[PDB]
């Protein structure tokens, strides 16, 4: 339940304090209780999001490190590869087996829990890159798919409202 979870969370926090990746910002709130951080996704240079802070918030559950954490991002977002209730639903943050709609278990899923250096990473990976896996925001991905266009202006709208516009 417990420890081993708190223990992996203090080596992602001790590395994460060390050596700072780029575009990720992210803290425990409170450290007493790790089983909760609280992250700023610094936009992707040359991308729609680029400007856009992106705060969120990560829920560790008691089964850490084998099994994925949750993550929303709290000013909310809009991008197919996360719901439209703002709740991160990406393909690496997947467990094997939850994967549903039609596509396979063959792509990329939950590995040995990764690193939160790793999933912040495939995150922005996601964010200058934008992916359709499954298609959890359906509107996200259509109008993705549809009128590029389109997109990159909500991508942009959604920047200036992270900064609080």
């Amino acid at each position: 339940m417990a420890g081993t979870a708190l223990k992996r969370l203090m080596a992602e926090y001790k590395q994460l304090t060390l050596n700072p990746p780029e575009g990720i910002v992210a803290g425990p709130m409170n450290e007493e209780n790790f089983f909760e951080w609280e992250a700023l996704i610094m936009g992707p240079e040359d991308t729609c999001f680029e400007f856009g802070v992106f705060p969120a918030i990560l829920s560790f559950p008691l089964d850490y490190p084998l099994s994925p954490p949750k993550m929303r991002f709290t000013c909310e977002m809009f991008h197919p590869n996360i719901y439209p209730d703002g709740r991160v639903c990406i393909s690496i943050l997947h467990a094997p087996g939850d994967d549903p709609m039609g596509y396979e278990s063959s792509a990329e899923r939950w590995s040995p829990v990764q690193s939160v250096e790793k999933i912040l990473l495939s995150v922005v990976s996601m964010l200058a890159e934008p992916n359709d896996e499954s298609g959890a925001n359906v509107d996200a991905s259509k109008m993705w798919r549809d009128d590029r266009e389109q997109f990159y202006k909500i991508a942009k709208q959604i920047v200036q409202k992270s900064l609080g516009l």
